[PDB]
DNA sequence: CGGGCATGCCC
DNA sequence: GGGCATGCCCG
DNA sequence: GGGCATGCCCG
DNA sequence: CGGGCATGCCC
């Protein structure tokens, strides 16, 4: 079955945040609040925010996946295109979302699924911080012939307790593309 | 190594033809730059012309280099993603040159240069004609990522005997794009 | 003993041309003509321009040395660093020692000099498509690499030779094979 | 390569580290980074301190790693420049990062299962008077060296092994070779 | 930092 | 055919 | 000890 | 694009 996308903030009232970095051509990533979607390079670092109201207990993981946003291919398994499925050495090669910077990270090819996932430990913010902060990267551009080939996706971002329980959801959309300034610009200039 | 690209007419007079800019075109051909700029797996036709008939066994073998020095050491193949796509029967899935409507035709795969090539017999040109067309299909595009790269090409036809030994060579460059007419425009008004 | 650095026009009025690219720093290639110094990147493109009153005959040929060019370090032959001399940036045509290659010409050729052990690199003159022909040099090791030019600033000569080797010209000017040619050319005219 | 282990062993015989104390200075070790920062080709002192006096033939051997997960896997050596530069004491083979100085009994690896450099020399139990043992270990490339080390920072693994090879006790240091040890010390504590 | 264009693709 | 979608070369 | 030389990094 | 850090080296 398609994995949930639907949000659910849960008993620590999960949410995400995400760096507010303007629509400079040159930008690395950049988020749109209108549009709930995240802009990005390749390989580049896009950081996801964590934000609850209640620290989750020891043990608490965060897992991130990509699935198709249109209905008539969300049965597909997001993966990487055969160009760039040919890096680092911690991730394999097929998945395109890796952690950057943890080497606690772990990744899971799902028995029944297929789906490709990555997880990580929750850990609490610095003693100064209000919000956990995982950099995410995309291997492949939402272009990729052969991958996702022009079709968007959305990234869920899952709060699981050990066992793999759900605690909580969100989710966003996320294109892959060279200039995520210029991109961002012309399509929420096309919600007018 | 690097194969030859010159032009040897050689004892039978072999020289080739094309026939003859819209943004629908399928293939055009550019006399001003020696150039075929054709779509992904659509009919390229190339004219065979001699002055004598070659004997019976002759071959005609096609064969893809890059026309740049830096890349033409490497071997010309199709990119991760089509070799994984949409075979005809005979081509193997990784041949960037295809012929089509020939029975004849064999793909050979070099032991030892590795470089790809799609022989098919000679045949004299039909009554009325004066010349032997090959359909050749090109199955990647030159921008392919992971294959060509943006990098142009050479296609090399040459008129080989049964045992292989040269009779002939001519040669002229691809651009396999999406836009034939547009993109043979652009670099004819690029000079 | 040294090869000759000396201007040589000759018959055929053989000068140097440079593009003139300006002093941003992620310039690839940028020419000083107060310092007559080019200034380039490692293994990018470094256009030469070949500028002759008449054009010479047939069977021409083009070469590229490049020398040392403080009085102390002259008699060094000047080479790739033992790193870059490790790489595999082969091009298919090119020596790993050589520092000097040509891109973009099948018929370049490569000289290690049986007596003197210095290296050049050669190519066919071909007459300008253009007022005149250019040559892609590229460059493969770094002025500052450790066990090669160590910070040493080099010249490169341009000779204009006959199919026989003999004199028909010859050009020189200084070369910084440096990360940010555009920055380093502003402080060495500062 | 498979990398040996950097586990920390002080053994039967209580084995650990010690090091004098510390902009012109040729080394410095900082004990916040349980890092040593040293000039090339200078002495870098190493104190071996013991609870029991390990038994006759018992040696001491250092070995370098690459610090990151990444470069694990790679073999510390020396650059290709150094390596040429045939500037060897007499007993060192050119290509060993880490040698040992004031010690004829100096014995170098060329691991031929593993293809890992080590310098190995008699453990010689501390004098009257004293508490420790010191070797004189040199770096003979910088942290810097391009087609080495590379700006990889690197570990030392000093182990105390029997004469036959058996581990009694391991411990580890981190080392950054450079051209001025006290202004890269003090770089590098001030970013914490 | 990115302007300008290459190149697949849709109307 | 006009124009958009979308990557990238070189400063 | 400043401070420059110079490869590199970062968007 | 430049700003600026990393790092060997010079006064
Ligand atoms: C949104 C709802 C919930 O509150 C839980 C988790 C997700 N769905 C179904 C049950
Ligand atoms: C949009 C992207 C960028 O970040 C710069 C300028 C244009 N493209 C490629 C490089
Ligand atoms: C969400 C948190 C904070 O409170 C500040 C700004 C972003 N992260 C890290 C520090
Ligand atoms: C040039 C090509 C074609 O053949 C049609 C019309 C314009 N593009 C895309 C499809
Ligand atoms: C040297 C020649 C010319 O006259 C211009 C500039 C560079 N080449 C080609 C065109
Ligand atoms: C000067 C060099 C370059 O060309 C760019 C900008 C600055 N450095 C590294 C990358
Ligand atoms: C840091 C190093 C040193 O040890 C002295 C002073 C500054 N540099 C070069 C010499
Ligand atoms: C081992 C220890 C001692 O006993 C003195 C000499 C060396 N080290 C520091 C002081
Ligand atoms: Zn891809
Ligand atoms: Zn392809
Ligand atoms: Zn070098
Ligand atoms: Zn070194």
């Amino acid at each position: 079955s398609v994995p949930s996308q639907k949000t659910y903030q849960g008993s620590y009232g999960f949410r995400l945040g995400f760096l507010h970095s303007g629509t400079a051509k040159s930008v690395t990533c950049t988020y749109s609040p209108a549009l709930n979607k995240m802009f990005c390079q390749l390989a580049k670092t896009c950081p996801v925010q964590l934000w609850v109201d209640s620290t989750p207990p020891p043990g608490t993981r965060v897992r991130a996946m990509a699935i198709y946003k249109q209905s008539q291919h969300m049965t597909e398994v997001v993966r990487r295109c055969p160009h760039h499925e040919r890096s680092d050495g911690l991730a394999p090669p097929q998945h395109l979302i890796r952690v950057e910077g943890n080497l606690r990270v772990e990744y899971l090819d799902d028995r029944n699924t297929f789906r490709h996932s990555v997880v990580v430990p929750y850990e609490p913010p610095e003693v100064g911080s209000d919000c956990t902060t995982i950099h995410y990267n995309y291997m492949c551009n939402s272009s990729c012939m052969g991958g996702m080939n022009r079709r968007p996706i959305l990234t869920i971002i899952t709060l699981e307790d050990s066992s793999g329980n759900l605690l909580g959801r969100n989710s966003f959309e996320v294109r892959v593309c060279a200039c995520p300034g210029r991109d961002r610009r012309t399509e929420e200039e096309n919600l007018r």
